[PDB]
DNA sequence: ATTTTGACGCT
DNA sequence: AGCGTCAA
């Protein structure tokens, strides 16, 4: 009872680009807009891969992995942009500025975490706080969460669905309670209205949102009503969303780990996990993991929202698939360099605009036959930013691998440099 | 022959 | 450190 925590001490909002790299362009070309569209990587295989879709493609059931040329089997009218190509790779260059722009908004508003390239955390509280402040007592206008659901409402067309769910929800709140978890939610969603209408109106990009008391709430939120939307989940939501909700749903558990608790407990859904203790649960799945699976079913998690809005790590990777395995040493060495040319390119722009210089350069190989995505990964230092050097240097790590009593067997299927640990400049 | 990323955990 | 998992 009033010992026992209810994960309600925090707002945490996701917020996620809508079909980012789809949008980065659209915005640059008008004639994909409002088009069924997708991006795709290289062309002559297959007519390149899919990496982000439209949604006006996916109602023609147009995925990611997808091979163009599949795809527009299914939307004869696709239309596709290319990922940039330079020195031979592709480059991602466009969307991690895109990301960017879209970061440094978010920025204005609260600290951020930057999950994924189209997506960022955000601890709301403090911010919260200070609205129900400026506030003064005063209700919260259904006006002003324009694009809000409330997960779980109306209880008891799809736009009158919205709204009389969030009528619901306002009608049931206790505005004179500054400590209420759901008025502090409810707040976090006005701020998060306020955050979503300066992206789209300062860079044109769309997105949705989620808003709940952590992390894994925020981002499962998100989801529920894309795109273009945003979603609070409360804590009282809790028992009905996640009574059938798959496990694979809540992140971190759509791999190995999640397929193991189906298969060990014979459950399906989330909520299921609440009928073990928590030492049933880390005696299967590890201390951390069960001690996670407890309080997570419950709607409980502590993972903070982390303060960095920039990567840790900047790195270039290329596949070689099939015949274009690299089997000389010239190839091997030109590609190296590529990679490190365009490494170089790369870590010279974050050292002038973040003040900061990687010093560990990590290396990676897949030799053709080799079951693991990787048949080496070591380190080496990176003292200067110059591509001929880091390209000596991963040849140097990696020259060892090559059986070749000129030539180099196996041939390699994949080379990756990757610059890491980063201080102060 | 989806690829190109990038964070974090384990030992 | 090098390897693995998870997801974008
Ligand atoms: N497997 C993959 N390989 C390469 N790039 C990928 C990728 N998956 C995603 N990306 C890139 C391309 C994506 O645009 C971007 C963000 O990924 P999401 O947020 O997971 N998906 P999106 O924003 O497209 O649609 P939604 O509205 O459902 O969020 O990351
Ligand atoms: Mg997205
Ligand atoms: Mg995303």
């Amino acid at each position: 009872g009033p010992h026992m925590a209810t994960g309600q001490d925090r707002v945490v909002a996701l917020v996620d680009m809508d079909c980012f790299f789809v949008q980065v362009e659209q915005r640059q070309n008008p004639h994909l807009r409002n088009k069924p569209c997708a991006v795709v990587q290289y062309k002559s295989w297959k007519g390149g891969g899919i990496i982000a879709v439209s949604y006006e493609a996916r109602a023609f059931g147009v995925t990611r992995s997808m091979w163009a040329d599949d795809a527009k089997k299914l939307c004869p009218d696709l239309l596709l942009a290319q990922v940039r190509e330079s020195r031979g790779k592709a480059n991602l260059t466009k969307y991690r500025e895109a990301s960017v722009e879209v970061m440094e908004i978010m920025s204005r508003f609260a600290v951020i975490e930057r999950a994924s390239i189209d997506e960022a955390y955000v601890d709301l509280t403090s911010a919260v706080q200070e609205r129900l402040q400026k506030l003064q007592g005063q209700p919260i206008s259904a006006d002003l969460l324009p694009s809000t659901y409330i997960e779980g409402l109306p209880q008891g067309q799809k736009e009158g669905m919205r709204k009389q769910g969030l009528f619901q929800w306002l009608d049931s709140l206790q505005i004179d309670n500054l400590t209420s978890p759901d008025l502090q939610l409810t707040v976090g969603a006005v701020i998060v209205e306020e955050m979503r209408a300066a992206i789209e109106r300062e860079t044109g990009f769309q997105c949705s949102a989620g808003i709940s008391h952590n992390k894994v709430l925020a981002k499962l939120a998100c989801g529920l009503n894309k795109p273009n939307r945003q979603t609070l989940v409360s804590h009282g939501s809790v028992p009905q969303l996640f009574s059938q909700m798959p496990i694979r749903k809540i992140r971190s558990l759509g791999g190995k780990l999640g397929a193991s608790v189906i298969e060990i407990l014979g459950i399906e859904y989330m909520g299921e996990l609440t009928q073990f203790t928590e030492s049933q649960l880390q005696s299967h799945f590890g201390e951390k993991n069960g001690s996670w699976l407890y309080a997570m079913c419950r709607g409980i998690e502590h993972d903070p929202v982390k303060p960095r809005q920039l990567p840790k790590t900047i790195g270039c990777s290329k596949n070689f698939p099939g015949k274009t395995a690299l089997a000389t040493r010239e190839q091997v060495q030109w590609w190296l360099l590529q990679l490190a040319q365009e490494l170089e390119e790369r870590l010279t722009k974050d050292r002038n605009d973040n003040d900061r210089v990687a010093t560990q350069l990590v290396v990676s190989i897949r030799v053709q036959g080799d079951k693991r995505l990787s048949s080496l990964r070591r380190c080496c230092a990176l003292t200067r930013y110059d591509a001929h050097k880091m390209s000596h240097d991963a040849f140097t790590v990696i020259k060892n691998c090559n059986t070749s009593g000129t030539e180099w067997s196996p041939p390699l299927t994949m080379l990756f440099l990757c610059a890491t640990k980063f201080s102060a400049s």
